[PDB]
């Protein structure tokens, strides 16, 4: 690990060296905006915003990207749920325990699955509405997600209307699936072969795929 400096909260950034290519520019790009982002309480806390720089990226294999984090009760861990209550992962581990036979479960957690990075494209909102702060991370947004998919072989992005053109934010031609938020209407994320998918598309890459099992908190 190594940390930085930055000119606003939370004052210092620790990484894992895969993200030293990108510090430059995010103490950058931080020190330029973070006054708007630290104008309102957000979700999460800003002395989280940034621990996933501290998670490897060269043994990830799938990147799993939301929007923006819980818009209450963000933990700095995309998806994140400890008391396993946010419809999204619980929606997630439903499918999972589908796709997988896994029936008796208490949480799932998509931190903890080797070659899965999860993500929030945004990395904060203001507390209790989604998607305040696009316009403030858009920079470092595009900065970050474009180092994960020199790492990552599949990305997928849960949210049709938020993730439509996301090439047009990518440098390389990466396999990306865009499916359905957890949350959308006639329950088409139930529906959805998204999670299924993913691994085949690994397998025509000659990668190893996903053990989503690995997810489940027993």
């Amino acid at each position: 690990m190594n940390s930085v400096t930055v000119s606003h909260a939370p004052y210092t950034i620790t990484y894992h060296d895969d993200w030293e290519p990108v510090m430059s520019q995010l103490v950058e790009f931080y020190n330029e905006v973070a006054s708007w982002l630290l104008r309102d309480e957000t979700s999460p806390i800003p002395d989280k915003f940034f621990i996933q720089l501290k998670q490897p990226l060269r043994n990830k294999r799938v990147c799993v990207c939301g929007i923006d984090p819980y818009p209450k009760d963000g933990t700095g861990v995309p998806f994140e749920s400890p008391n396993f209550t946010k419809k999204s992962i619980k929606e997630i581990a439903s499918s999972i325990s589908r796709l997988t036979g896994v029936i008796d479960y208490k949480g799932y957690n998509l931190n903890i699955i080797d070659g899965v990075i999860p993500w929030n494209y945004y990395l904060s909102c203001k507390l209790g509405e989604t998607k305040s702060h696009a316009i403030y991370w858009d920079k470092i947004s595009k900065l970050l997600l474009q180092h994960i998919t020199k790492h990552v072989s599949v990305l997928y992005c849960l949210g049709k209307t938020d993730f439509s053109n996301i090439r047009a934010k990518l440098e390389s031609p990466v396999t990306t699936i865009v499916g359905y938020h957890p949350a959308a209407r006639d329950r088409q994320f139930e529906k959805d072969r998204s999670f299924e998918k993913i691994n085949e598309l690994l397998e025509k890459d000659n990668k190893v795929p996903i053990n989503w099992a690995q997810g489940f908190i027993y």
